[PDB]
């Protein structure tokens, strides 16, 4: 289609802001469409070395093409702004309901847990790691299904060389896997890592590494060190620690152990139909 630009859309309300970004309602002129429009200052992005990471956000996003994921549907420049045309999540993000409701029911624990797997089984599949998973950046469409965001500080993983480790230093303390603190390089299985965590924090309400330092994080992950709430639901208790764990290639769903075929044959998951999760109506969240 035709190339877009400023003057092709209405701006509205501002969503969020970030470090270096500002999202915009938008409606396209054209075609009446609503948008998320993600902008962005060149003269910031180039002033404080951040050109690579927009550059990988488009690269990544542009690959992927799955229900659970916020859609890159266009981008555009001019002399001062970058433009991202993204899907707009309309219910935003996952941690405001954890924080207003307090934790999760099973049933609730258990369909968005299974959406976030359906999630990473396709990323995953493509060979690319998000490397940021948590709450945040788990926004929720007006149907209340996910829609994973925040891939500036993905990577792809090159299939020509078979890659399976990145070297960046990227994540989120809270849910930072204890092989990028140790070993100084993530793996795909660094997401499940960070499932554990988010599906703990579903349940209890609070993820389980947690501190006013990041370094005391940092010191509780290389151990290991949380416990879980006396009512807990049992099988999401087995599920939690079958991610948490601090070998990357025994965490249930990594390639090591043969993949997503198992995690989702988890007893956690018995009354799931993963075929169709995108369709089926969410249970509410009370
Ligand atoms: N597609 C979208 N639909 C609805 N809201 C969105 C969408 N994308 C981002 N947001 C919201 O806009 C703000 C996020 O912005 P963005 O990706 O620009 O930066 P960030 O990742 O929050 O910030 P930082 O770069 O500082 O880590 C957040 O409140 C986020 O929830
Ligand atoms: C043409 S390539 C391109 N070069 C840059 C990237 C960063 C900066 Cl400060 C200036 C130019 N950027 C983009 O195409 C682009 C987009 F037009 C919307 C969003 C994200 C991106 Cl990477
Ligand atoms: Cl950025």
């Amino acid at each position: 289609p035709r190339k877009k630009r400023p003057e092709d859309f209405k701006f509205g309300k501002i969503l969020g802001e970030g470090s270096f970004s500002t999202v915009v309602l938008a409606r396209e002129l054209a075609t009446s469409r609503e948008y998320a429009i993600k902008i962005l200052e060149k003269r910031h992005i180039i002033k404080e070395n951040k050109v690579p990471y927009v550059t990988r956000e488009r690269d990544v996003m542009s690959r992927l093409d799955h229900p659970f994921f916020v859609k890159l549907y266009f981008t555009f420049q001019d002399d001062e702004k970058l433009y991202f045309g993204l899907s707009y999540a309309k219910n935003g993000e996952l941690l405001k309901y954890i924080r207003k409701i307090g934790s999760f029911d099973e049933t609730c624990t258990r369909f968005y847990t299974a959406e976030i797997v359906s999630a990473l089984e396709y990323l995953h599949g493509k060979g690319i790691i998000h490397r940021d998973l948590k709450p945040e950046n788990i926004l929720l469409n007006e149907d209340m299904h996910i829609q994973i965001t925040d891939f500036g500080t993905a990577k792809v993983l090159s299939p020509e060389s078979k890659q399976a480790r990145a070297n960046s230093f990227v994540g989120t303390a809270q849910y930072v896997s204890p092989e990028l603190l140790t070993e100084k390089s993530a793996c795909k299985s660094s997401d499940l890592w960070a499932l554990g965590c988010i599906i703990y924090q579903l349940v209890a309400g609070l993820p389980p590494f947690r501190a006013g330092n990041e370094g005391l994080i940092f010191a509780k992950i290389i151990k290991l060190e949380y416990d879980f709430p006396e009512k807990f639901f049992p099988k999401a208790r087995d599920l939690v620690e079958k991610l948490l764990v601090l070998d990357a290639t025994k965490r249930l769903g990594c390639e090591e152990m043969e993949g997503y075929g198992p995690l989702k044959a988890h007893p956690f998951f018995e009354s799931v139909t993963w075929e169709n999760l995108h369709q089926q109506t969410p249970p509410k969240l009370t």
